[PDB]
DNA sequence: AAACATCAAGGGTCCC
DNA sequence: GGGACCCTTGATGTTT
């Protein structure tokens, strides 16, 4: 496949678009919010699990 | 105080 | 590249 460096902790991370999750990590920023609990995350999939939890 | 289940953070991998 | 799911690890709560 194909692999990305960090910019700030050199770590070797494998994702095309997957760096910017990584980069998240440092500077912990949370563009996605939930609708109703307003819960922010910085993966969108974390924030679909927490949708997961509203609808059973 | 081991054994055990649960949740979340972080990374890998596939598929559209 | 974004969406989606899985795998690994550590903190926390149960239970006996
Ligand atoms: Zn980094
Ligand atoms: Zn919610």
């Amino acid at each position: 496949k194909a692999f990305q460096k960090c910019p700030i902790c050199e770590k070797v991370i494998q994702g095309a678009g997957k760096l910017p999750r990584h980069i998240r990590t440092h500077t912990g920023e949370k563009p996605y919010e939930c609708n109703i609990c307003k819960v922010r995350f910085t993966r969108q999939d974390k924030l679909k699990v927490h949708m997961r939890k509203h609808t059973g």
